[PDB]
C-alpha cells in the first residue's frame, strides 16, 4: 500500500503568509496543513508515502516528519523543480511505486467524514482507477465528472454534474506507464479520462455527511480553521491526528504514543493523547 | 525613531505547528505575524528598525521582509544564540541603537486600536520610559502595574500572585537612550527582565504609562486558541468595516513613505486575492 | 405508548435582556427555534406523543409556533405551570398525560448531536424497567449532576467536590413507577422536587443504567449569551460543511415515514424565501 | 420648541427567517447580547434623539411595550403606533404625522446595524441641516441589490435607483418637517406602496438631498437572513470581547450623554447582573 503526497506549489493566491512558509505548513487550526492529506492515506492503510515538494521546502517538511517511523510509517522525499503537471508525480516516483498500486493526494486536500475509511478500502481492493467526487454549488470552478459507478464525462471546468472531482486518487501500477506516455496538454485529468475510456474509472461518491476544503485563500483557511476547531471542540474529536491514527490502526502502541506526547503536553493536543491511552 | 522587534523564541506551546516554521511567521488571517508588531511601529513614525531572531529563521524573515525598502523602511537583522533575557535586546542592539530613543516590541503582539498612533505620539515625544497598559480581567498571568493619575507608575509585579491593579503590562514599550547602559549593568534575575529595567526607571519616577482601556484589542498568541481568535478578529473587523489591520503597504503609504506608483508594483504579486486588490481599490 | 415530556418554562434571567420579552426556549439557534432541538430528539427516538410544559405567558408563544404537531406526525398537548419549585414536578404536571406508559423527559435548552444518539436511546426505550440518563464529560463537573458508573454508582447535584467528570445531562427515561417516586418525593433543601433526587432513588434500587455519549457527541447547555452564539456557530457550520440540518423536524418526520412528501412540500412551502425551504425540497426529490 | 424626533419601523413579516419568526418578531431576535431594536434604537439616542415613535405590528407592538416601557429608564420618551401593515414605508410619516408636529424627524429601519466610531458626527451634520433631507449611503459590492445612490462631491444626490448601478442607501434617513407633506401627498407605486424612495427623490429633485457616507471603518449590517443575522451576532460579540466596549448599549449611551446618572445606572444593572452585560455596566460607573 503506497501513497504520494503533492506538496509543492507556490500557493501565490496565498501571498503574503505563503512568502516565507510553504502552503502545506500553514495551520489548520493546531496542525500543519499536511497532516490532514497524510492522516487521510493513514487511514487507507496506507504506510509507505512519498512526499513530493520543493527544493526550499522539502527540508522543513523532513524536520517536521522525519522518515515517518514515529507514526509506523516509511515516509521518503523527491524534490522537483516543479515542472508544470502534477501526473509528472508518477514519474518522479516511478522507483518509489515500482509494481505497486498507488494512491495520490494534493497536500492541502482536506477531507473529513465517519465512512471515508470504507469508501477508501473499497478504492484500494479494486484493476483501474477510483477518482472522489463531491457535490459542490459551483460545478464550473472545478473538474467535473459525470458518473453511472462508471464514470462516464470528466470536464476540467466546464456542467454534467453537480460532482467535483477531487484531489483523492488511487491508482493501479497501470499509471506509471500512463504518466510516461502521456502528452502535455501533464494533467492528472488526462490521465483519469484515459481510465474512464477504458472503463476502468470508478467513482467514490463523498455526499451528505462528508466535508472537503481545499485551501485556496486566505478565506476557505480560516474556514477550514474554524472547521476544525469546531468539530473537535463541540465534539470531543481531533480530526486527522496522526498520533491518535497511528495508534487506533496499531502502528504504534500506548508507550510511543506516550514518548510522543511529551514535548506536547503544554497544550491541549499532548494532553489529548494522554487521556486517549487510559 | 528607532525600533525593535524580538522574532526569536521557540513558541513550544505551539507545537506541533511551530516545529518547522517559526511562531511570528504563522499567518493571522490574511498575514504573518510580524506584520503586526511591524506596523505598530510604522504607525509611530519609526522607519529604522532592528529584527532580533534565531539562526535558523532569521533567514525566513529576510527572505520575507527583505531591508525593507520596499515600505520606506531600513530593516536590520541580529541573530542571537537565544540565551535568557528579553532585556538583552538592548546588549544586541547597542550598535544599532547608538545615540537615539528606542522602541521595542515583540514579535508576537497585536495591537488595534483607532487612537494608537496619538498615544504612540505621546511616548516617542518624551526622557524616561513609557509602558503600555491593557485592561485585563485576569492580571494574575501577566506583568501587572499598578500608577498615578499623572500617568506615572507606582508598582510593578511580575504574576502577582496578589494584583493591585487590572491593567497587563504589554509587549510594547518606549524608552529614551539611557536603557542601552541600564541594560549593560543589570543583574540577571533569578535572565536579563525587561520589567526589571522598567522597575528602575520607575524608582526613577521616569517611568510613564500609556492607558490602553475601551475600544483597544490586544491579544497575545500564545496558544492554537487565541491564534484562532487573532485570525478571526482581524477577519472579522476586515471584512465587517472595510479596513485592513497592520497592511504595511497601506501604512507605508498613508504616511508617505511610499507613492501610489510603488504601491502598485507591491500589489502585482498579490493581484490573485483581496490583499492585492484592496490595495489598488486604495490608491484610486 | 412512546410518550415524552419537554421542560420549556424558566426565565432565562441569566439571558437577560433577550429574554425579557421572549422565551428561552423561541431564541434561535441559528435557522430553528430552539425547542426544535430537544423535540427532534425526542421524535429521534420514535416519540411521536409529547407533552410540553411552559408558562402562562409562554405556553401560547409555542401553541402559534408548533400548534398540535400533527404537521409532522406528532400529537403536542401542552400545561402551564405556575413555575412551582421542581423539575421532578414533570411528572405530577403529567400525571394524566403519562398515564400507564413509560415516559422520556428533555429539558427545552438541551442540544444534543451524535450520529450514533438514536441508536443509545432506542436502547433506554427498550429498557424493560428502570431508568437512563445520559452522560457527557465536562471540565467543570460543579455545575452539574454528576455521576459515576459501572450501572450507575454514584450522583451528586451540583457537588462541591465532584467525584467525576461526567455531567448527567438534561435526557432521561422512565419507566412508569416515575410517576408514583415523583409523587412520593419530598421536596429538597432549596425547596424544590429534584430530578437527581428521583435518579438516585433508581439507583439505589440498581434499576439506573448510564448512557454514555463521549467522542462525535456534542452537548449544548445555552446558559449564556456565550453559548447561545456558541450553539450557533456550530449548527450554521455543520450544516453548510457537511450538508446535512441538525434537528430539523420536517426531515425527521419525512425519514421516519411520520409524514409523506407531498405533505413536505407544503410545509416548505412557506419556507421557500430561505435555505430551510429549499433543503426540504431537495430531500423530497 | 424644536425636538429632536426619530420613528423606528419594527414591523414586517420577516417571511426570510422562518420559521424563527414564526411566533417572535424579528426585531426581538438576538443580536448576540441585545434584542435587535437596540441597536437601531441606539443609533438614535447617539443622534440625541430622545423622543421616539415605535411604529409595530398589532401582535408585537405589546411585545416591545414589555421590552422597553415609555422609556423613561433610559432618560427617553417612547410612544407606539400599531399599524395594520399596510403598503408603503413612507407611510410612517403619515402614521406618525401626530406625533411630528412641525419638527424635523429621523426614520431608521428596526432591523438596521450601523456601527462606526464617526457615525455620531455624522448624524449631527444630519440633524444641524437647516432644510432638506441627509441619507446614509454605504460601499456596497452587490449595488444590484440595493437602493443606489450616486452624488456630487458637496454631497448631494445626482440619482437614485431601487435596485439598478450608477454606494447603497441605507435604512436610516434625516428628514425636514416638509417631509410629512410630501408622504401625504405621494403617489403609490407600481406595487402600490408608499416609497421612501420616491420621497428621496423628491428632495433631490428639489437639490435638497446631501448623503452622508459611510466608508472605511462603517460597518452596515442588514439581517435578511439566518446568515447574516449570525454574521452581525458574531461582529458584535467578536467587537465587544476584543475591544472591550459595548456595540449599542443603551444604558451606556444613556449615562455617557447624561439622559441618566450612575444611581439609575445601578438600579438597571441590578436585574442583569447575573451576566457579563450587567457587570459592565457596573465596571463602567466605577
Ligand atoms: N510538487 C509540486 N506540488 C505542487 C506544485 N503545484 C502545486 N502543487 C501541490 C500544491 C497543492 O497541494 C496541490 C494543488 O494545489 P494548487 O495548485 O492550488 O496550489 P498552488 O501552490 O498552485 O497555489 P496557487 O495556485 O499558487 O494559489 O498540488 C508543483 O509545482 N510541484
Ligand atoms: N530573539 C529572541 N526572541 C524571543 C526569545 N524568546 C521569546 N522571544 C520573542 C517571541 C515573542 O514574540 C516574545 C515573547 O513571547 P514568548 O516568550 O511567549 O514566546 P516563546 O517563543 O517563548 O513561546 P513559548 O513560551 O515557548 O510558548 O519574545 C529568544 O530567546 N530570543
Ligand atoms: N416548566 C418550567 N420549566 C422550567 C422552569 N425552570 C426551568 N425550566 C426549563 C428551562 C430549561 O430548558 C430547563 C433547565 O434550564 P435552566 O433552569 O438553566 O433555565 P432557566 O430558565 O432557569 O435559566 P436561568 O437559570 O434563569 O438562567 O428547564 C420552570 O420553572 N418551569
Ligand atoms: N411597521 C411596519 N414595519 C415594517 C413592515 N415591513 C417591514 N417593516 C420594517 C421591518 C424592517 O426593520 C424594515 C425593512 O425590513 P424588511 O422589509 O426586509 O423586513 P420584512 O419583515 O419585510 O422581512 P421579509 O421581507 O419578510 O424577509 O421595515 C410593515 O408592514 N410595517
Ligand atoms: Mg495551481
Ligand atoms: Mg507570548
Ligand atoms: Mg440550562
Ligand atoms: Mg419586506
Ligand atoms: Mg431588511
Amino acid at each position: 500500500r503506497k501513497g504520494i503526497i503533492l506538496a509543492g506549489g507556490s500557493g501565490t493566491r496565498l501571498y503574503p503568509v505563503t512568502m516565507a512558509v510553504s502552503k502545506q505548513l500553514l495551520p489548520i487550526y493546531d496542525k500543519p496543513m499536511i497532516y490532514y492529506p497524510l492522516s487521510t492515506l493513514m487511514l487507507a492503510g496506507i504506510r509507505d508515502i512519498l512526499i513530493i515538494s520543493t527544493p526550499q521546502d522539502t527540508p522543513r517538511f523532513q524536520q517536521l516528519l522525519g522518515d515517518g517511523s514515529q507514526w509506523g510509517l516509511n515516509l521518503q522525499y523527491k524534490v522537483d523543480p516543479s515542472p508544470d503537471g502534477l501526473a509528472q508525480a508518477f514519474i518522479i516516483g516511478e522507483e518509489f511505486i515500482g509494481h505497486d498500486d498507488c494512491a495520490l493526494v494534493l497536500g492541502d486536500n482536506i477531507f473529513y467524514g465517519h465512512d471515508l475509511p470504507k469508501l477508501m478500502e473499497a478504492a484500494v481492493n479494486k484493476s483501474g482507477a477510483t477518482v472522489f467526487a463531491y457535490h459542490v454549488n459551483d460545478p464550473e470552478r472545478y473538474g467535473v465528472v459525470e458518473f453511472d459507478g462508471t464514470a462516464v464525462s470528466l470536464e476540467e471546468k466546464p456542467p454534467k454534474s453537480n460532482y467535483a472531482v477531487t484531489g483523492l486518487y488511487f491508482y493501479d501500477n497501470s499509471v506509471v506507464e500512463m504518466a510516461k506516455n502521456l502528452k502535455p496538454s501533464l494533467e492528472i485529468t488526462d490521465i483519469n479520462r484515459i481510465y474512464m475510456e477504458q472503463g476502468r474509472l470508478s467513482v467514490a461518491m463523498m455526499g451528505r455527511g462528508y466535508a472537503w476544503l481545499d485551501t485556496g485563500t486566505h478565506q476557505s483557511l480560516i474556514e477550514a480553521s474554524n472547521f476544525i476547531a469546531t468539530i473537535e471542540e463541540r465534539q470531543g474529536l481531533k480530526v486527522s491526528c496522526p498520533e491518535e491514527i497511528a495508534f487506533r490502526k496499531n502502528f504504534i502502541n500506548a508507550q510511543q504514543v506516550i514518548e510522543l506526547a511529551g514535548p506536547l503536553s503544554k497544550n491541549d493536543y499532548g494532553k489529548y493523547l494522554l487521556k486517549m491511552v487510559k
